[PDB]
């Protein structure tokens, strides 16, 4: 992280390890959960890469999914390479433009990465680029890991429409799914995919039903 | 949340882990208890709409809920892009005037969020309207969750006085029901369902008793 | 709460969460034992009442008693506003003289109930006054949940003085009971609700004995 | 407590959770141990008088003994108001001179026991001289409480001479013994009440022995 | 640790009872997992020799690894002292050129060790230098300590290929490979050491597969 | 019928119930997105196991054209 100074310069001050742990925590017992995303983010709000990557590398399982986050941050890379030019030799005195693999802090210090992230003339900031490009191989675990696909998900004799309401959404938002199928999946899925008796109720209620309509209804049947 | 600097602007600092946690573990373990709507006030006391929705979004479970607590917010959202104009193509050099989206954090990003939160001429909070949306999103989720309606609370021959008034009470405030209505049901219904013994107690104290005597007097009954 | 600045005006920080916790957690185990009164006092030494009825809003359960306290704190705020005159319509430009109910932060907001906890003319404190009114709604209940009266705290064939005198005090102070009547009490009721045996040598002291000695007598009698 | 402000007056901190339930948790634990004398006053290190009576007032077990200091703080009270006279009449404008009331801040506010704490004209500490009061109670109850007098801490055929002796001093200091009656029960009452097989080998060291040798020597014995 | 000051010289702020215990408890429950060696750095980031060697002392097990790490430091050290020669007697005002133990705080004070850290003519950071010398031997530990090498991570009958292929690259990063090896070893032996059935699909893929393309096509095979 | 309840029949092609799918997609009006979603998933869903596997079996996000070719006598 970054703490600024009243008649000093900008310094880097450290990750902390209540936070460090609470990340491995997140990720051991909800087994790469789609909130690990946020929780991530929120855990990192102001972390420099150096600390962003500290992080990932204490947990020691889940190993696999990691390099796949690090295949994905290193493809990315190469599309911030290739369109950004580089303005040829740069003059000593200056701190060089940044690439991906310095936005990650790897052959980058902290203290350059801090220089980018707040340089006055054309402020980079190497924190939140580099962690948006982790969001997306958490992303893809997460719908590598949704153990049931939304399609899959119905009612037997003896589950209600509440529990199976839940089991559908989470696996939705876990697809990583986009709005528009969201809607249709949620006026229609929701009912195909349920028991007959329940099913003659929610379609009692009448056309294009509200969530909170559906699950009123659908009390005790 | 927003913290202020002397000799610098507002900045925005991070919401903090503990609370993301608190609030997870009070919608988790209280299945949404009516409590759940302050205990969320208070966690957000000064957080800034980006961070109320990093909390909300960690919890993945009782995510119909959350489903119908986004409806809300859109539903709420209408009417405030309705009442409130468009004054116009705004000037380059002024932050586009709030619209319910932007007070979600959505579409918009935590520094315009604070600048509304904070500008002189006119702040706008973007911070507190959102929350109160939140609240009626997570209020109506109680009511869908008392699982005894204030009508069906009644005492059995071996329920005393005490517990009984106590499941009355918790579900009569679950229930969001008006004040007037409050006090009928409470001079009123607390007696009907009861069991007969202690009724006659409660009806010996003489008309519109107290809770100290109803709760005094069928002491052992 | 309230914290002040340097170069600007006061500010109302939040409550906080643990506190919120604490609270809830010496009330749902000490089931309102009498040490509930002290520990809201010290968790709330400089709370504006906006938060102290956040945090007795938290607790769900024991709501009887939560209303019993709600009663007496309208009782109490009736004799405010008899006592207490309105100077008549107030120029615009002065914030409305205190009520009970500001005093609460119910129909008032934070920042008037610091205003009036702080104005220089005739600083009202609305932060201390409620909590005193909250303290006696708290205190009738711990004396409706005193499971033994002193006059029924006795001492059986195998039980001692030392855990007899203790059920006894304890009661004693839950009881609300007044100074003299402690005294008399203590001197006396205390050596007549016991053992014969213990009561024999409690007598060889003489008169007027002091706990220490008839501690340390009846040891093993 | 008390935390001072430049360019403003002392203000009262308020005491901490965490500190008022470690005190309790400190005598509800270690059911009054010698311990809970320092305990205490670290926790209380730097605490108005007001403070450490809510501390001890949360505590509503081993009421008995809680009593038993309150009588103390009362008798030593006396002493101070008779070695300390009263001035006369004191001109309106200055606080009254402290009582021994007033050091507890029953009958005084925080503020005029802060004001007392540093009136530059002769600060009177009533934040200290009250804790030493109630650490006179504290101490008198671990010496009711010593269950083994150390005239009958002994060696059975299977204790060793490392537990005995640990049996031995621990009670030696809660008994509140003095400094000479110390060493000669340490070099004499130890050996006394001890195995004949061990005491032989502690005498076969020769006269006067240091713990060290007395406890490496009856290693096994 | 080193904490600067206004008006003031570098203060020696001291280590933390939390991190100091955090080391100790990701050491004695991870058995010098590789993770360990990250975990040391962040909880160390800004730590003054004098503090880290504390810490690794406050481990009284595994004793063993920390002699070997002992060795490690002490045989770098001998490098420093052969590369970075004495310029001759340094004249008396000028603190000592910094050795290879001073780098370790042995025979140095912490107020040297930050003095060199921070002398504005030179500054040589003896904090950093000396973490990375303890990074080589943990990590030799964690080499001696992978139970399984990677070309005996293979698949059973009931073993499937997301378990695996976790089992095979924990054990690759934490024997210290290099990364050309990394590739081949990634792309060839992950495929050798299998179950057949799977083989035949992971083949199936074409070549060069990736670890997103290779684990879900052998999903349920 | 509806093409959350059209299936491929056991020893029917599943060229047969693309024919019964993509009819049944336009008819319901499906949006374009959703279309492409049902197009790349719902086909093989509700289809027969072995042509199932087959497809799968062709490779990610395959192409219809691809798709016909290889069920072809599966
Ligand atoms: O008291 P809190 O500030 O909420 O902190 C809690 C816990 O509280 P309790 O003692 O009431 O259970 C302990 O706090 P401290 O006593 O150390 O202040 C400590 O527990 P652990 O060491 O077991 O984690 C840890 O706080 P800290 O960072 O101050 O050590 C943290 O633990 P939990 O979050 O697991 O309750
Ligand atoms: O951890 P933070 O979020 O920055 O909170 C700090 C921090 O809490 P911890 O003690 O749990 O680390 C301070 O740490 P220390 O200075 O004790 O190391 C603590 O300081 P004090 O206990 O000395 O006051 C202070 O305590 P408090 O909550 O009582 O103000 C507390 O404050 P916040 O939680 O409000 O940030």
């Amino acid at each position: 992280p970054v703490q600024q100074t009243g008649g000093g310069n900008y310094i880097h001050v450290p990750l902390s390890p209540r936070t460090l742990n609470a990340w491995v925590k997140l990720v051991e017992d909800k087994k790469f959960g789609a909130e690990v995303v946020p929780g991530f983010q929120a855990l990192s709000e102001g972390c420099t890469p150096y600390d962003i990557n500290q992080m990932l590398n204490c947990v020691g399982d889940h190993q696999a999914a990691m390099q796949i986050i690090r295949e994905i941050i290193n493809d990315e890379a190469a599309d911030w390479d290739a369109q950004h030019p580089i303005p040829g030799p740069l003059p000593a005195g200056q701190l060089r433009d940044p690439r991906g693999s310095d936005i990650a802090g790897t052959t980058s210090t902290v203290e350059e990465q801090i220089q980018w992230m707040y340089r006055p003339q054309n402020p980079v900031p190497v924190g939140n680029i580099y962690r948006r490009w982790i969001q997306i191989g958490l992303q893809k675990c997460v719908r590598m890991y949704n153990p049931t696909n939304i399609l899959d998900v119905k009612q037997g004799p003896k589950e209600p429409f509440q529990s199976y309401v839940d089991r559908f959404y989470k696996s939705l938002r876990a697809e990583q799914t986009d709005p528009a199928v969201k809607n249709w999946m949620t006026q229609t899925l929701l009912i195909q995919n349920a028991n007959p008796d329940c099913k003659l109720v929610l379609k009692g209620l009448g056309m294009n039903p509200t969530l909170e309509e559906m699950l009123t209804a659908c009390q005790g049947v």
